[PDB]
């Protein structure tokens, strides 16, 4: 048998917030977080716009000499992570500390670090390199700040999925706790690849949209003239907790996660299958996980990410999974509003998903003027969707074909 | 209710070898595969040898045009795990693929290609930076890629935990095949950390041996005269397998994979605690998780890094975990030989575990001409010690203070 699995905390930086309630607040209202990106020059570049983090003031959460030794990816994580512990109330102690864990991810990791660095090697030769240069640009260094800074002794890892880290992360720290290898996960994912190399990178393989005229109409995921995905910052962190602890403790419970499926599509290195053949086995492995049907899913958080092919895929997957249900559910992309987080996509996303149960509605798909051919069920075209929700499923499908399911139902 | 997980095939590259027995070979000689460093000029450098894997043919396993897309980190994962699947003879089938998953992870991934990249983007522009940068140098494109060759449909990850990353891989995939996620898991770790960031990052922090006059002996662990790691490339992988799945198909079974433990230190980002407190922690958890008597251990494949802090913070862990015992059962460092292939050190280290499972022998700790205060146990200073081996621990620490152990035994 299985322990059940709630969320009592989360934490985010997006394009839209310093916070989840700014975030989904913008969320509601159909605003974009998409603009050109500053103190950066973008001149050699196709894209030039992107979803960036505003404002953030990482003193609120390190000294500055502690934030001098960290990628930006890794002072996201922590901020999300630090709100997500906030926001759940959980009291760290020496009777729990062996219980609680974290499991922080990131898809491409330290690239800005990576990028200064390599500025201070190739003109100056290595002994130019910071000190701290590995341990503050590699991916696993969230959760391994987190748990030095809070004292947590728990299972401590990091995934590294692409655009599927976030889904993955928060699935196997439920697991985790299902299986009775913790009581408490702090589980999400970062990333801040708007650098040369981010915006290079992806810009040679023509993955982006190079819409720079209207950037807040660029992400427009199931429109005809949608033209790839748009490069996001940020971060998410849930803290995860077995029931019987959330209860005891007297814990706000947001919603209960009672689903994860994971996939392999084993098709191609960055595209999907026309079908959209692993995303729907990962569906179906999700709701076998939380024993529900089908029918009984009411709301679907996207990947979503204004890729031709992706947005085409996922629409057959959901078609083959659903069947006569596949117009009654509700399926929006926040890509459309947040852009790309890559590696925090999901992380953010399952956030959208808790709060799509907890105020009983579906977030727009923004930007879906014309959808495309087959583009026909409910994707909450342009503004939010007040409906039923007992059931919100958050989907990610990331490059290698790995994909990843969170099923979420309402706690009461 | 928790199936039981075997060992049906090993893959690897280390600097003692292109595949398995030719690095057991060197590993039960006492040979070292250290040398100075020969793909790039490194006067510059305070350290200028490591673990080089000699005479890789990527095109045994993959079209050139293929492998010129791909960082040497997935090309040494992919040789490692097409290894590991040929040696365990599974038939991927229509009635299995969804059943059979992967997870090879990485510490640090793709650092020579970004850093190549980051050269074409400084000196020449975004407009040279190659089309296949991301899926080429991102971590989980090993599990991405083996997955496309092979057609595995299974569970698709990959972690990234500094230096544990290959014990964590596999301890997590026997868990996926534990609880019924899947029925054949291929894990492990692959690492290719040698470039111009690697070798100045990890000199920066003043972790490397220095010893560039005589890179055979310098790494040396529980030595008086040890002065940090020795840097090491290299990929290993398993094939683990629900126990009845290979009785069913007649599989070989090299050993069973019976405790797996993780904790946080929660102490230091890069040091280990003096006392070796989370490693005694992590240890603890993999022998109750075993349901072993301490007193069964007959061999621990330490960690044993080279680093003044850490080697005697495991001889402490040990002492603490084992008590009498401590002075019964054998410990040897392998990296004496191999040096630290950082994310791959604990894949490599499991299948020299399993293999000290099957020839009955402790491989050697070389260069310990001087064990250092209070590092008095059995520590196989020198030469192979054919010995009673059921029980086989095989340790691993990281940055972030990320601990794992496995716990492997003959299968009857
Ligand atoms: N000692 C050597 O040089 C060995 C190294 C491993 N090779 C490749 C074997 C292989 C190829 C494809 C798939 C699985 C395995 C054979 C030669």
């Amino acid at each position: 048998s299985r322990r059940r699995v709630v969320i009592t905390g989360m934490g985010m930086l997006s394009p839209l917030g310093l916070d989840v309630p700014s975030s989904w607040e913008g969320i509601l209202a159909g605003r974009s977080g998409i603009a050109p990106i500053e103190h950066m020059d973008l001149s050699a570049y196709s894209t030039r716009f992107g979803g960036s983090v505003k404002g953030f003031n990482v003193e609120e959460y390190l000294s500055a000499k502690e934030a001098r030794k960290l990628d930006l990816f890794i002072q996201y994580g922590l901020a999300a992570s630090f709100q997500a512990v906030r926001d759940s109330g959980l009291e760290v102690t020496d009777a729990n500390r062996e219980r609680i864990g974290v499991s922080m991810g990131s898809g491409i990791g330290g690239l800005t670090n990576i990028e200064n660095n390599c500025r201070s090697l190739f003109e100056q030769g290595p002994r130019r390199i910071s000190p701290f240069f590995v341990p503050g640009s590699i991916i696993n260094m969230v959760s391994g700040f987190l748990s030095i800074h809070l004292g947590l002794q728990g299972p401590n890892y990091a995934l590294t999925t692409a655009q599927t880290t976030g889904t993955h992360s928060i699935g196997m720290a439920a697991r985790n706790i299902a299986y009775g290898e913790a009581d408490v996960m702090v589980a999400g994912g970062s990333e801040m690849a708007a650098c040369g190399l981010g915006l290079g990178g992806f810009g040679a393989a023509r993955a982006l949209s190079t819409r720079n005229d209207e950037p807040t109409r660029a992400s427009r995921p199931w429109d005809r003239d949608r033209d790839g995905f748009v490069l996001s910052d940020g971060s998410g962190a849930l803290v995860l907790e077995e029931l019987e602890h959330a209860r005891a403790r007297g814990a706000r419970i947001y919603a209960e996660l009672v689903g994860f499926g994971m996939s392999g599509d084993a098709f191609h290195m960055t595209a999907p299958p026309e079908d959209g053949a692993g995303a729907a086995r990962c569906m179906k492995n999700a709701l076998r996980d939380a024993g529900l049907d089908p029918r009984q899913v009411d709301y679907i958080n996207a990947h979503g990410t204004s890729t031709p092919a992706g947005d085409i895929a996922e629409i057959a997957a959901v078609k083959s999974v659903f069947g006569e249900h596949a117009h009654a559910l509700s399926m929006s992309s926040t890509k459309s509003m947040t852009g790309h987080l890559l590696g925090a996509a999901g992380a953010v996303e399952a956030i959208f998903s808790v709060l799509a149960l907890r105020d009983q509605v579906a977030p727009p798909t923004i930007n879906l003027d014309n959808p495309d051919e087959g583009c026909d069920l409910d994707l909450v075209a342009h503004e939010a969707k007040p409906r039923k929700i007992d059931v919100a499923l958050s989907n990610s499908f990331g490059f290698g074909g790995t994909n990843g399911t969170l099923v979420f139902r309402r706690f009461a």
